[PDB]
């Protein structure tokens, strides 16, 4: 039994963590914009240099987080360090509008990484704790839905209410609202750390005397146990691929939804109807893996999107018109996504427990680290292509093409996402192992081995 209340601290843990930075992933790109008034080509290499650095930082999180020998433990300093700093970050991120010139694009650009490697901090330990709570595939089958629930709800409430509020208390003074909104979030968040800190106990974890972690290990030889443990590539991978692809089709909605109109009010009926979708289907998830695989959810989390996709694509060669197929591909994509995210964070848990199984080492960090890193990654890696593709038909001027060479660009950013889906769900029943039986084996190899001295 994982005590309910645990479930429940870290399920405010999560809403807490996800509620700090739902706000920067979704308007920051309207804040510095429409309300600093900075050049978009400026943003978007702050942006893409920031995340291809905290993807190299991250790995670096996870050595420090492993050899830290501390009395709360080995994460739980970290994650306070992290959330009170990424706090203070967040504010001064958002208090930008004050600062002019060079003053503040200094400002803006030194903020935003501190923003960035701040939220490491308590990232890579926070999901760290997932494994050290329990071994059982079941318990943890159960325990990982609150907090991707939890985190869910936060971003949609963010999409929610965060305008308003900014309307609301500051009007005219945009920044001001946005700063104040901080505020509210930063309160949230810091709560939510307390709570998860004082409720959520490790049981199994990598600082207790029984485990075969080792604390006094290089940076290299973490970074090696990515490649030594195959099952963590594969999972690396594999979340690099639907990463790269649901942030192209997050693209093609933004795209399709803030520069296309579309249709009036479509994007509130989207944005509710596909958070019902998400959510629903994590709450339902322990029963939904247990009436059918966990490999068959994993199928399916990819396969879904795949269908919106088709979905969308056949519009596109017909009229772009139905809400219905719009409202319906975003459905499946949310739940392919929630799918995805519950079956990944327990996926890093079997991964650190195979890591104690293979190469004698338990390192939670470093799993959690690969998390992280391919969520960063991820991004950049689709802007990449996203940029190859679009060079390699021609819109490299960007100024003006062709309507069937913009046509045949959708027809592309379509296929793509497709492609990678493909390869995730293709590694995954090509490589992974830790489904099954082998799952049991090393639960029961690890608790049998834990036996002190
Ligand atoms: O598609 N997006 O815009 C998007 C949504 C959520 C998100 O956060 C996830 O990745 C984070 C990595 O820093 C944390 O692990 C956090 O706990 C996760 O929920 C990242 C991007």
């Amino acid at each position: 039994s994982i005590s309910m209340t645990t479930k429940l601290s870290y399920g405010f843990g999560a809403f807490g963590k996800d509620f700090a930075i739902g706000i920067v992933y979704m308007y920051l790109m309207y804040y510095y914009t429409d309300v600093v008034g900075l050049s978009v080509g400026l943003v978007g290499t702050l942006f893409l240099v920031a995340r291809i650095w905290d993807a190299i930082n991250c790995p670096i999180m996870g050595w420090i987080v492993n050899a830290t020998r501390s009395r709360w433990g080995k994460f739980k300093p970290w994650i306070l360090i992290g959330t009170l700093t990424n706090s203070l970050v967040l504010f001064l991120l958002f208090s930008a509008h004050l600062f002019e010139g060079t003053a503040q694009v200094v400002f803006v650009c030194v903020t935003y990484i501190l923003w960035g490697m701040t939220y490491t901090i308590m990232d890579i330990p926070f999901w760290s704790l997932v494994p050290t709570i329990t071994l059982d595939k079941r318990e943890r089958e159960q325990l990982v839905p609150f907090p991707r629930f939890f985190a869910s709800l936060a971003g949609f409430v963010t999409a929610g209410i965060t305008l308003p509020f900014v309307s609301y208390v500051g009007g005219a003074d945009r920044g001001f609202g946005f700063q104040m909104f901080t505020l509210v979030l930063i309160a949230f968040f810091i709560a939510s750390t307390i709570v998860t800190l004082r409720n959520v106990h490790e049981v199994y974890s990598s600082d207790n005397g029984v485990t075969a972690g080792r604390p006094h290990l290089t940076l290299k030889t973490i970074v090696g146990l990515i490649y030594k443990n195959d099952q963590l590539s594969c999972l690396l991978g594999m979340a690099l691929a639907y990463n790269i692809a649901s942030n192209i089709i997050n693209g093609f909605a933004i795209y399709y939804f803030t520069y296309v109109i579309g249709d009036a009010d479509l994007f509130p009926y989207y944005l509710s109807y596909a958070g019902a979708a998400n959510l629903l289907t994590l709450i339902v998830f322990p029963r939904l893996v247990k009436m059918l695989s966990r490999r068959i959810l994993w199928a399916g989390a990819s396969v879904m999107p795949v269908l919106s996709c088709a979905g969308l694509f056949a519009m596109a060669l017909a009229d772009i018109h139905n809400a219905a197929l719009i409202v319906a591909a975003g459905i499946f994509l949310n739940i392919g996504t929630a799918l995805f995210w519950v079956l990944q964070v327990i996926m890093v848990a079997d991964t650190v427990d195979y890591g104690e199984f293979k190469l004698n080492i338990r390192c939670e960090s470093i799993a959690y680290s690969v998390q992280t890193m391919v969520v960063k990654g991820g991004s950049a890696f689709a802007a990449f292509f996203i940029a190859l593709v679009l060079g390699l038909i021609g819109y490299t001027p960007n100024v003006a093409q062709s309507a069937q060479t913009l046509q045949g660009m959708q027809f592309i950013m379509i296929v793509l996402p497709v492609l990678f889906f493909m390869m995730t769900l293709v590694l995954y029943f090509r490589y992974y192992r830790l489904n099954g039986d082998m799952l049991r084996k090393i639960q029961i190899h690890l608790l049998d081995k834990y036996r002190k001295t």
